[PDB]
DNA sequence: TTTTT
């Protein structure tokens, strides 16, 4: 059952008909386990969605992206050709116009532009302009203190800054025009058996730089990294792929090498995997696109089983059954003032085709948020650049001596984002609503 | 740098 706390969250929620709610709290503070009780509460009326893959799979849900059929673009301010309503009889309009609660698990890492589309997509599928959400009672849940959304440095940047301030969640302007309630979970279930770890992060997250000397002092082990049963996280793709490679030399399969096509503006630090991708049987790895057929998803992770010429079998861990790989095509989008009218457009400039797979010994700190990890090693690498990543990367398990650092981390590392400042000062009073 | 399709 859940705790005093998590059930007090929950009647908040259930109980009152106002139809905006924040769920937030600490790293595993159990939001994802009230929200499997609001699943089982709600059963066949409310979506599920996350905005990462790793994510909705551990919310039971899928991907904000994939449920409304939303491009991997900026999506514009009520832009009717990035919003996209479903077609007149469409599985996903009955889904739009019978559903009745929204949970939106990590919301944290939901950028701004993906919150306002889900309003405007509701608004413009129900039919009900006036109403934000189109009358759907959204359930929101996660913790601006763990990563923020990512921002690709183009004119999207630009545009995002320009429409709404900044990225984030609370920076869409729907909030204007509803009040959101936030309630507030405290005590860790993650780290329950292990207190004095729990309070070590508790002031880690308030910025304590002796929690950080005592971290470092502890959890400094450079050979933790290759011990069994660990998962490492790095913060960059191309630092994963180097560990991985490691991993890898030590299997005593065949290899076999997954040559992408590209084509076109495509650069290499573009691509979501190594374009001469090497694997062998046994390998783990995380699959990085959905199934047209519904057999697997972005964020499941697996291991190889079969590898042939454009077609591979892997072994996925979430519910033991083989499924098999096609290469699939990612386009690279970019976005051009050109020349002088008041608008920015997007175009497809390159094309990448490849297997929809990479190596999973070590994943990046973003594939990792809301997991709970038995053994995790933080391979610091060139650094660390985004809001929140350290935070993740250390709370991912249930006690210290399952964590581990390649090196120790200065003060000068942790980064803060005075938005996240403003905003977990004004939900304090339990409620957020957007000014001007 | 990172995510989404
Ligand atoms: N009430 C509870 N009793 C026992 N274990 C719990 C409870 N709530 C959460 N957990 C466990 O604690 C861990 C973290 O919880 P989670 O819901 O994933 O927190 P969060 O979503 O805030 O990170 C998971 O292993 C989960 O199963
Ligand atoms: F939702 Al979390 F750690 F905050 F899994
Ligand atoms: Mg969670």
């Amino acid at each position: 059952g859940l705790s005093s706390e998590q059930q007090r969250a929950f009647l908040a929620v259930t109980q009152t008909p106002h139809p905006a709610h924040l769920i937030t709290g600490p790293a595993g503070t159990g939001k994802t386990t009230l929200l499997y009780a609001l699943q089982e509460f709600y059963k066949g009326r409310a979506v599920t969605l996350a905005p990462t893959g790793t994510a909705a799979l551990q919310a039971r849900g899928q991907t904000v992206h994939s449920f409304f059929r939303f491009p991997a673009r900026l999506l514009r301010y009520r832009h009717p050709e990035d919003i996209r309503p479903p077609g007149p009889h469409s599985p996903l309009r009955k889904a739009i116009e019978q559903m009745e609660v929204l949970i939106l698990d990590e919301v944290g890492m939901v950028r701004v532009d993906l919150l306002e589309a889900m309003d405007w997509a509701l608004r413009k599928t129900r039919k009900r302009l006036e109403e934000p959400f189109g009358g759907v009672k959204v359930l929101l849940l996660g913790d601006t203190r763990q990563l923020e959304p990512v921002v690709p440095g183009g004119e999207e940047a630009l545009y995002i800054a320009r429409t709404w301030g900044g990225p984030f969640f609370f920076q869409a302007h729907v909030w204007e025009e509803v009040a959101l309630r936030v309630h507030r979970l405290w005590e860790s279930q993650r780290q329950r058996e292990d207190p004095l770890f729990a309070e070590l992060l508790k002031r880690l997250r308030q910025g304590d730089p002796q929690a950080l000397e005592t971290l470092n002092r502890a959890a400094v082990r450079p050979d933790g990294g290759e011990e069994p049963g660990t998962l490492i996280l790095t913060p960059r793709r191309k630092e994963a792929d180097a560990l991985n490679l490691k991993r890898l030399e030590a299997l005593p399969g065949k290899p076999l090498e997954y040559q992408a096509q590209v084509k076109g503006e495509f650069a290499e630090t573009d691509f979501p995997t190594e374009a001469a991708l090497t694997l062998k049987k046994g390998a783990q790895v995380i699959l990085l696109r959905n199934d047209p057929l519904g057999e697997y998803f972005n964020g499941d992770l697996g291991w190889v089983e079969d590898l042939e010429a454009e077609a591979l079998a892997v072994r996925l861990k979430r519910n033991g059954r083989r499924v098999v790989i096609r290469p699939f095509v990612w386009e690279k989008i970019v976005y051009t003032y050109d020349s002088e009218r008041e608008e920015i457009k997007p175009q497809v400039v390159g094309t990448f085709r490849q297997v929809p797979v990479r190596l999973a010994w070590a994943l990046t700190v973003h594939k990792a948020q809301g997991l709970t990890l038995d053994k995790v090693h933080l391979e610091l690498g060139r650094g660390l650049f985004a809001h929140g990543q350290l935070y993740v990367a250390l709370t991912r398990v249930r006690r210290l001596q399952d964590l581990s650092l390649s090196r120790p981390i200065a003060p000068t590392e942790l980064l803060w984002r005075p938005e996240v400042e403003v905003f977990e000062t004004r939900i304090q009073e339990g409620i957020w609503q957007k000014s001007h």
